[PDB]
Formats: structure tokens, C-alpha cells, sequence
């Protein structure tokens, strides 16, 4: 149906500052065409255990049962635009 963006961060994160801002500018050029589901690790442990997160920020894609792809580092809101496109196009 619409991309899942799985945001996995923690406030000790020093990337996740950054992050979370080029999440911001990926929600405005997106909007309902993504959606973000932003996930404190340190609130969501068992969740984080889940999908093995060992390295933060990750960043998990998602769409309709398919995962698109997974950074387990900092990504760009251009960078996050572009293997969007890169797997849906
Ligand atoms: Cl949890």
C-alpha cells in the first residue's frame, strides 16, 4: 500500500539529531505517500531485539510484506529519496 520508514533512534544517539531533522524533510517532500513510525530503542527494546537493530540510527523501508531497504547508519532525506526511487522505479 505506502513505504513504512522504521526510524529506529535513541537520544544518545549523536547521528539521530541529524536524523531526525532529514526525517522532517523527508515527511514534507513524502507526506502521505510514507509513512514514519520513529521508535525510541530505549522505549521499544523487545522491538529493537526484533529486527536485530545493533547500530543506531537504523532505518528499515518497508512496503506491502517487501522490505526495500535497511541502513544501519546515517542517511540523507536525499539519500533516502533516492533508493526509494532506486527500488520502486
Ligand atoms: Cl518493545
Amino acid at each position: 500500500n505506502t513505504v513504512i520508514v522504521l526510524y529506529f533512534f535513541a537520544k544518545w544517539c549523536q547521528a539521530c539529531t541529524m536524523q531526525s531533522t532529514e526525517m522532517d524533510k523527508l515527511q514534507k517532500y513524502y507526506g502521505k505517500r510514507i509513512y514514519l513510525l520513529k521508535v525510541d530503542l530505549d522505549k521499544n527494546e523487545s522491538l529493537a531485539r526484533k529486527f536485530s537493530v545493533k547500530s543506531l540510527p537504523t532505518i528499515i523501508l518497508l512496503k506491502n510484506k517487501t522490505m526495500l531497504a535497511r541502513k544501519d547508519h546515517f542517511v540523507s532525506s536525499n539519500d533516502l529519496i533516492a533508493l526509494i526511487k532506486k527500488h520502486l522505479v
